[PDB]
């Protein structure tokens, strides 16, 4: 269903162009960025994120997630709090801007944080002596390019369900690179030959859409 | 050889923290940077990034590779041409505040540019339901992964020139999984197995350290 975003930066400007089609809500109190907003494809609702009343007409409750980026550390962490006294269930995924309050976030009720300087930071360190890991990251994350990472999760009754990772030997099947697997909030890459998919369990792959569209018909459900 | 960064920020620092143990040259205008930076082990310039004299003063000729990332991208872009001007070869590498200015920092002279923004925003986009890319991203760019992404390059005579990507068969053979392969100014991601190896090729690869000091020994 919809997803909200509470405040507005370039991070949410890409998110929203990776969005489009789907419907989501930004709420912020920069009236300035209405505009920017809507041409985004998202609908402006202006207001206070760090405010019940603002976050409910904001739709969060019932959100698939709502994504949190505000400057103050303070407001992410009273946003995420006002999402929290509406709605226990909601995905909440919040941008940090200083590692130091990555824990912060997490004690407020956060499931997930994203810290862009992290990751900028370190694609610099890796970026000493020439760019492909820095392509790599760029390359796999643009929707729609040869090859890009996908997650395909293993559904119940699945045709891999309780088959060994050597057993499946997905990439010469469908010639997606299995990069990991994610199961209870934790990601094990390269899995060993004797890991046991189950339903439920997550698989990242790199491949192109035909590889892609092959690993699901591999995965899917012996079901009507 | 010595790294200069130019300006001050949290990627910066992250970057000097990934980059323990080697000589780092950190140019800022605010003489506060100085204490934070000393620790972290980088030696401290107190300098303008956008003046061409402080860029020397900060050793930047000569230097292994240029980070550059200041308060706004339009300094970033006059720091880039202040580099330019100094040495046209060093490697640049700049961080773009926004996607409009990428082109613009790449014609002033950075050889790459990052912008942590669009990465950021396309990770926010995949995390609606679970944040398995966005932790996939995050722990193999960490050079203390258990499990990291590490570059190897082809040595000159190496035993997998004009070897094939199959019978190579790297990842039984030494454990670690091939993302891609980095050849001249295009990323190879996952080559097809009638690919054959070169010398001065870049291998992509993930593993723990056991894995990759095998592909290392094994590419020689």
């Amino acid at each position: 269903r919809h997803v909200v975003i509470c405040g507005w930066s370039e991070s949410t400007l890409e998110c929203l162009r990776e969005l489009r089609g789907s419907e989501v809500f930004v709420l912020a109190e920069d009236e300035n960025v209405r505009k920017k907003v809507l041409r985004s494809g998202a609908n402006f609702v202006h207001g206070d994120p760090t405010r019940v009343s603002d976050l409910e007409k904001a739709n969060v409750r019932g959100a698939r997630a709502v994504i949190v980026d505000l400057e103050s550390d303070s407001e992410t962490i009273h946003c995420i709090l006002g999402i929290r006294k509406i709605d226990e269930s909601v995905r909440i995924i919040a941008e940090a801007e200083r590692y130091e309050n990555i824990e912060q976030l997490r004690m407020a009720g956060a499931d997930q944080v994203i810290s862009p300087f992290v990751i900028s930071g370190r694609l610099m360190s890796r970026s000493i002596d020439d760019g492909y890991e820095a392509m790599f990251v760029q390359d796999v994350l643009a929707e729609e390019s040869t090859r890009r990472m996908v997650e395909v999760p293993i559904p119940e009754g699945s045709k891999l369900e309780g088959v060994s990772v050597l057993d499946a030997d997905i990439h010469d099947v469908t010639g997606v690179i299995i990069i990991g697997v994610g199961r209870g909030d934790e990601l094990i890459i390269d899995p060993p030959r004797d890991y046991s998919f189950r339903a439920g369990d997550i698989i990242l792959g790199i491949g192109k859409p035909e590889e892609i569209e092959r690993l699901k018909n591999y995965i899917s459900a012996l079901v009507p």
